[PDB]
């Protein structure tokens, strides 16, 4: 936990903010949680992909391999955002170029690869059940699952969930160590997060976060954050609005970590 006031100037973000907000941000140092609306039901949209490129990581552990294996992209495949595989178009992509170019770029493309591979979306749920997370649930493909529709649970999960899910992917045991290593080495590479979280954490902090947008304005991000001298930190911010067709709003995510981490 922290103080009184967090909760309150939380609540006063989001009132201001024209919106939903949701928060779970856990310290390493002692455990302690600050969870806003943690136990809702928020749109993952292109958060989403951490926990598909690390359900394949899991395979790789015993699949001597797998993260090699080559995958065919086609014209047929074409969705919205495919900053890296539309390079690859009659071409292949390794696994691993895969979910590295669904981690950094949010190549969308990527993303319905790794789904495929690992069978489809309520694979890549049990995945999340098998590493304790019974809220996690994806549903639908690269583009639709960043409908965002409110009241709709399909590819949501809750903050607390998402939170404690990643300290054990990224820092915990979930993955081989290793593979481990190389989720951090993808989140920390990402092109795309630099106005969210990271916008609201001392300059000097290190992030390795997955942003994510959608439908209502939502706007999302996940991050592992290593202070230099402190022990790292998991902030989960989700946030969303009324409005079909509102405008991202980065910027009440990086609010919401200056809130709290205020005090660290």
């Amino acid at each position: 936990p922290l103080t009184a006031d967090v909760q309150q100037k939380l609540a006063e973000l989001e009132r201001q903010s024209g919106g939903r907000l949701g928060v779970a941000l856990i310290n390493t140092a002692d455990n302690s949680q600050i969870l806003y609306r943690a136990d809702e039901r928020f749109a993952m949209c292109s958060t989403s992909k951490v926990m598909a490129a690390a359900a394949v990581l899991k395979k790789s552990e015993s699949e001597p391999n797998l993260l090699n294996q080559r995958v065919e992209i086609k014209k047929s495949d074409l969705v919205n955002y495919n900053p890296i595989a539309e390079k690859h178009v009659n071409g292949t992509m390794s696994l691993a170029e895969l979910s590295a170019a669904a981690l950094q770029y949010s190549d969308n493309v990527a993303m319905n690869k790794l789904i495929a591979h690992v069978g489809g979306p309520a694979s890549v749920t049990a995945f999340a059940r098998q590493l304790g997370d019974e809220t996690f649930r994806l549903d639908r493909t690269e583009p639709t699952l960043n409908t965002a529709i409110p009241g709709d649970p399909r590819d949501t999960t809750s903050p607390r969930a998402m939170a404690q899910t990643l300290r054990n992917l990224t820092l915990g045991k979930a993955l081989g160590d290793s593979q481990r290593a190389q989720l951090v080495t993808w989140m920390k590479g990402n092109t795309t997060g630099a106005a969210s979280i990271q916008a609201g954490l001392p300059a000097s902090w290190v992030v390795g976060d997955k942003t994510g947008s959608g439908g209502y304005g939502t706007t999302n991000d996940i991050a592992v954050i290593w202070p230099k001298d402190r022990a790292p930190l998991i902030l989960v911010t989700y946030f969303t609005q009324p409005q079909p067709k509102a405008e991202s709003r980065r910027d009440v995510l990086a609010s919401a970590a200056k809130i709290v981490t205020d005090g660290l």
